[PDB]
């Protein structure tokens, strides 16, 4: 019902250690609380403390995130629901690391086994174990678009030029959802197809980053997975159940047509929590795509990412405030 | 009468080819049409198509531009009219290349013969052939100023510091024109003087680019040529006919006191085409200089430059829209 | 009474000489006038001329600045007054050079003898000569904070992370002054302590410059010196006299929450000279700190710094105009 909101804090990086950054963040997994030290040299006892559905401190690893947050959501996708997980937070804090992950250098690890892999690869792997281990007939289609400056780009298209644009339209079968005209949806026949698909997507992103200013922090990225499963009743009737999972990595929250989406996202959340009558979904590409995940029939989680350094105090607080409000968004989840 | 407007599209560059840029532009010289592919991955048949006075595709060369556009204008300068050609378009699309040209590397070519030379050098050469081949007594004076951030700089001054500023005043002999106080006008005695004059101007520009932020894309450049010719009537009377040619290379059109001129240019064109009563010439240095070329006694052409890449779709459309409106500007041309 | 305002013009630098910068500034020490050549190529005789309390031309040296401006102020600090000197001017013109100075390269000079040393080191040295040469018991405490984006940072704190923030509060003993909660005030026992203190402060600044965007030009720097002296009356009574000296190096004047202080400074000066009723001290960190120096019981001087190059004409004029107004600020100076 309420959307689930969790917080992940990344460890210090080398720049921060070189600069002797002190920590101002404290995670308590059991009480599910984050607590920010607030008063610098002036007031040593000051704190702001917030309660979330779950809390992940600096030493938390990609496997822990997946086990705690995604497994439950993945089961519900398998039972024929739509789900959305998204990452919100300041640039540099681990939205991408959490949602995609990285490759460990050289040969080192098989992609199914890279400890650095994030939610998207781990999920694609699990869909194959859980549904093959299980008998049952199924197909998996993925897609990956990016929104930048209110234009949409298709990272998995066979087209060789990233800058060729998609277009968006209302679904006549779902008052709350959209059709992306031109989107490539690639059918993923087994887990041995996965990596090449992602690698071509990554190569497409690299080109786009060289074409557009500050691409990697000003853009939103939407990875979707659609699964079709065959169910036979006890009467012997053959009916299909469809589950869809969107994995969204938002533009950096510090950025306030170039910020349109990140700004309409904020107004949308506000209009929902403060129960205002017209909710401005239409006003950005992002919120049209996410409309059903903010107040609709989709089950939603948010991963708020934060830095632990004293330097980013203000933005850290800002992310926590923003994400804590979002707990009061109520969805009405429903199978397809 | 109507001002003449033409379009030049440059070929792909190496960055674009490295990025597998697709083309979205199509020039048809005979029907005089440019046609932009408009719907990316979503709608393959979509186009916007526009008709101009002339159209130059990617494979068009500097010699072709000169033959088609300038010769006719040069004849009319020789017959004692004022003319203005200017380049309008997004940064990176060939305003400078078209108006000045480049030098081919090493020894390679004599400047009169460099295939890379643009309109200004080619014109200065022709003035000397056409008027020496012709008997007739004549003098040629040139000048070159730049407007940046509403300050005027004189690239041909003997002064060693580029940053010394010119000032502007109304001409008491021409309700539509200006005197530039302090401008150096250099007398060009033969074509063997030309290149050194341009080379010193280029060296002055190089310094200015290091002094002022983004100088080369935020500045307007005005090259003028003034020719005095001696005519004897059939009665034996000696009267002088003066022709003047301005060659303007505007700041890049993507830039929206720093954009004052490019912004007042837009309002001026608007006030003329939509027949509004007070036309705000006074409000920028550029439009004061160009006042007689926008709605006055000067004969004007505009060269709109565009990229062919899918990436620049929006600006490409924007340039074509802007330039197509300008066809409805009516001038009343007249000898001096 | 009136605040004292003086002008320092720096010599050309290598970039300017490489670019053949002409000069547009003329200092006349005896008549106390600066005079800016104003009309570029257009009008050679044009000038704007301004009178200040003192005037220092390009060839003036750090020792001259100190002798003329600081000695008098230092005597008055010793007699138990509060004084403030601050530097105002465009980035690149010598606020830091004037207020701190530089180190001559390699071994070269003892810090007490470096010809490049500015007002802060020279002053700390003199406090020790003048008060030891003199018998009399005394202690000296220094402090150094920086304001950036309305946050306060403490460069002399033992804390290893610069980004830990101070907080500000009204002094209940002085309607016109503030307490900085958390500020480290280091006791300086002899002149052999000085340099290490400054060197640690400089190392703290270096880190901050790497943490925050454009730190060195957008930040204000406040160095304070507090001196306690023991006086015995002729009756044999033991009373303490306190003198305080603030040495402020403002953010660059070309920058118009990031400009809040530099903007409220301007409004404050305006409200004083134009005698407006509510003076908006409260509205920035800087003006709260400086409140007593703008219209209060502190004795104030301003050092306006300017470039001599033709290129910076506009900002040069702007600094002179701004500083000339400030001569009409009246203070009511008083011992503690
Ligand atoms: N949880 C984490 N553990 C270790 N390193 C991390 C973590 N999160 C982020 N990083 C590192 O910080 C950098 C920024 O992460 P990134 O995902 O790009 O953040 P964002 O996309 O939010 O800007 C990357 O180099 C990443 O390795
Ligand atoms: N018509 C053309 N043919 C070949 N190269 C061109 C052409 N127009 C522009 N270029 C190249 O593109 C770059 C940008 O041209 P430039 O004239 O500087 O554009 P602008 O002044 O409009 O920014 C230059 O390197 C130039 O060689
Ligand atoms: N009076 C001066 N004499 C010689 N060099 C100077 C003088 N003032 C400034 N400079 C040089 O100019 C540069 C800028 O000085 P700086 O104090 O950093 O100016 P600001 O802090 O006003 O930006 C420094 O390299 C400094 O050496
Ligand atoms: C860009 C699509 C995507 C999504 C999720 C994970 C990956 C990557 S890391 C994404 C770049 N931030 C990937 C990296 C390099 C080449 C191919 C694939 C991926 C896949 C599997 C495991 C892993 O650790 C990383 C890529
Ligand atoms: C800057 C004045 C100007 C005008 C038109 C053409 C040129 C140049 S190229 C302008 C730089 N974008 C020129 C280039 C380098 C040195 C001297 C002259 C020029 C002159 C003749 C032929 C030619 O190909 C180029 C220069
Ligand atoms: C940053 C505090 C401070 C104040 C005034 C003067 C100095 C320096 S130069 C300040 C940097 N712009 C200083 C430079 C490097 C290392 C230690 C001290 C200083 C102290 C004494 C003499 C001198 O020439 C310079 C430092
Ligand atoms: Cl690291
Ligand atoms: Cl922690
Ligand atoms: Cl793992
Ligand atoms: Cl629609
Ligand atoms: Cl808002
Ligand atoms: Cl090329
Ligand atoms: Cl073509
Ligand atoms: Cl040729
Ligand atoms: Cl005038
Ligand atoms: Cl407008
Ligand atoms: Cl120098
Ligand atoms: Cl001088
Ligand atoms: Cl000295
Ligand atoms: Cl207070
Ligand atoms: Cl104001
Ligand atoms: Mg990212
Ligand atoms: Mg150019
Ligand atoms: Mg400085």
């Amino acid at each position: 019902k309420n959307i689930q909101v969790v917080v992940r804090c990344r460890p210090f990086n080398l720049a921060e250690r070189k600069a002797s950054a002190h920590s101002i963040v404290e995670c308590d997994p059991v009480r599910k609380e984050v607590s920010v030290r607030t008063g610098g040299l002036a007031d040593k006892s000051s704190r702001k403390t917030y309660t979330f559905d779950m809390v992940f401190g600096a030493s938390t690893k990609q496997i822990d995130v997946y086990r705690s947050v995604v497994c439950p959501i993945l089961d519900e996708v398998i039972m024929g629901y739509n789900c959305t997980i998204f990452a919100y937070g300041q640039t540099g804090t681990g939205k991408t690391f959490t949602m995609e992950g990285e490759r460990s250098p050289n040969e080192e690890y098989t992609w199914e086994e890279d400890p650095l892999a994030g939610i998207i690869p781990r999920t694609l792997h699990q869909i194959f174990e859980k549904l093959t281990d299980n008998g049952t007939e199924f197909s998996v289609k993925v897609s990956l678009l990016e929104i930048y400056n209110e234009e949409l780009f298709d990272l998995l298209n066979p087209s060789s030029d990233v800058s060729e644009r998609l277009q968006m339209f209302d679904d006549p079968r779902n008052k709350r959802g959209v059709i992306i005209k031109g989107l490539e949806e690639i059918t993923v026949h087994n887990k041995d197809e996965v990596y090449q698909i992602l690698e071509k997507g990554a190569a497409k992103r690299t080109t786009a980053a060289t074409l557009m200013n500050a691409y990697s922090s000003r853009s939103h990225s939407v990875f979707s997975v659609t699964i079709h499963m065959k169910e036979t009743t006890i009467d012997g009737e053959e009916l299909v159940k469809i589950g869809k999972l969107n994995l969204v990595d938002l533009a950096g929250s510090e950025n306030i047509n170039i910020n349109q989406s990140l700004l309409t996202l904020g107004r949308v959340i506000t209009a929902l929590v403060e129960r205002t009558p017209h909710v401005p979904y239409r006003e950005s590409k992002l919120t049209r795509i996410l409309q059903d995940s903010l107040g609709g029939r989709t089950r939603t989680s948010i991963i708020a990412t934060i830095s632990p350094a004293s330097l980013n105090l203000e933005e850290t607080l800002s992310t926590l405030e923003y994400a804590h409000r979002a707990k009061n968004i109520l969805n009405k989840p429903e199978v397809n």
